[PDB]
């Protein structure tokens, strides 16, 4: 299971911001991070400040979710990964 490390969340205007370290796995927008019994999909997410498609481990990266988990500086995220049946 994909993880990530939470740095430290930023308030910015109307954004909250998740900044985290990806520990393991891929991680994508449309996928869903966990915080205890909370989960929400991932919205959009930015590396160096520069909007991105997915992240992988050593990237750290700001992410902005659905909802609010309670994420908080020190917490180990899972993510997991939502198919996306595009029927190609
Ligand atoms: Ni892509």
């Amino acid at each position: 299971v994909g993880k990530v490390k939470v740095e430290n969340i930023l308030i910015v205007g109307f954004k909250t911001v998740i900044i985290c370290e990806v520990l393991e796995g891929m991680v994508k927008v449309g996928y869903k991070v966990r915080k205890g019994k909370k989960v929400a999909g991932i919205v959009s997410m930015e590396r160096e400040h520069k909007k991105v498609e997915f992240a992988i481990p050593g990237d750290k990266i700001g992410i902005m979710l659905e909802k609010n988990i309670g994420a908080e500086k020190g917490d180990i995220l899972e993510v997991f990964i939502v198919l996306e049946h595009h029927h190609h």
